[PDB]
């Protein structure tokens, strides 16, 4: 059968918080079969542990937040992105700040230490969400869509009107498209405009071309440009694929993002765990025949 993946081993990372400018100590630790992903405030006496559930959402605005009381996880996204990449279902994520560290930007780094680390398949069968209905939302010019789909695929639009807006659509399917060499890399992007308020709002302390794509008004201000020709939405399909992962099960479906953000993608969480009519769980006793598919541990 198809088993739940943990961590092999434990995993220590350093990086800064880009809305907090802070230092934050990342720690990776396996977690129990049926354990979900499980993220945890270490700097806390006593320690806050709030599961990376949708229910846990809180502000949408600038990033993916979990809470619990009036304590924060900022910016999971990134990271979440990266687990669902690699399949894996139950993770502690230990922090020394309420912030999850951006790194450069994309998952690259992250799905970089957890395969070094490495993977451990466990005796209980992987559980998956399949979307069996069309489940939409919109707002404005806004929409957001799951799509019933034997794998796992993603798509989106955006339109920026901008000079540097090259292409802004695009599809994927993981169970023929590497997650790791078409998405991982695709690093977060910022508006010169846009940081100069932010910066005086307290937001985007951490930025920097070390971690984000820089957009004037009209180039990518990073010396050595852009990893893909189609980077901005590739990192648009990153964030969606996090999100997703707040289900707490794996997906069998489409997803379609049309300029969609953390809110609507929190919305079509919502409505579509609201509508059991919409999906089923399910586990493959024979892989050979899954319609979604495993990387070596
Ligand atoms: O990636 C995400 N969303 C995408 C990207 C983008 C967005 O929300 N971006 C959010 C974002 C905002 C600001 C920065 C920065 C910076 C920065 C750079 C340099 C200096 C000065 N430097 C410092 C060093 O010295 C030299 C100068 C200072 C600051 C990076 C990302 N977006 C949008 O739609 C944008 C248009 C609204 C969709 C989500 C949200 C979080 F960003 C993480 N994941
Ligand atoms: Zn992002």
């Amino acid at each position: 059968m198809i088993k739940q993946r943990t961590l092999k081993n434990i995993i220590r990372a350093t990086g800064v918080g880009l809305h907090s400018g802070e230092k934050v100590y990342l720690t990776l630790k396996p977690a129990p079969v049926d354990t979900g992903i499980v993220f945890s405030r270490t700097d806390l006496d006593p320690v806050v542990e709030i599961p990376a559930r949708a229910e846990n959402v809180g502000e949408t605005t600038m990033s993916t937040t979990l809470v619990k009381g009036d304590v924060k996880v900022d910016t999971v996204e990134h990271l979440l992105s990266a687990m669902a990449g690699l399949g894996i279902d139950n993770a502690y994520v230990e922090l020394s700040a309420s912030e999850v560290p951006i790194m450069d930007g994309s998952a690259g780094p992250f799905v970089f230490l957890i395969q070094s680390a490495g993977l451990q398949e466990q005796e209980a069968a992987k559980k998956f969400i399949r979307i069996k209905r069309e489940v939409s939302v919109e707002e404005g010019d806004k929409r957001a869509v799951f799509v019933p789909f034997d794998g796992f695929k993603v798509s989106f639009e955006i339109d920026f009107d901008h000079p540097v807006f090259r292409t802004q659509q695009a599809s994927v399917d993981f169970s023929s498209t590497s997650f790791v060499k078409e998405v991982s890399r695709a690093r977060t992007f910022g508006f010169m405009r846009d940081i100069e308020y932010l910066r005086s709002q307290n937001l985007a302390l951490g930025g920097s071309v070390e971690n984000a794509i820089v957009v004037d008004e009209n180039r990518v201000l990073n010396e050595d440009g852009l990893r893909y020709e189609d980077e901005f939405v590739k990192h648009k399909i990153l964030d969606a694929i996090g999100d997703l992962y707040l289900l707490g099960n794996s997906l069998i479906g489409e997803f379609r993002g049309f300029k969609s953000g953390h809110a609507l993608n929190n919305q079509l969480l919502r409505t579509l765990i609201a509508d059991k009519d919409a999906w089923e769980v399910v586990t493959f006793e024979d892989a050979r025949t899954a319609p979604i598919s495993y990387m070596r541990p």
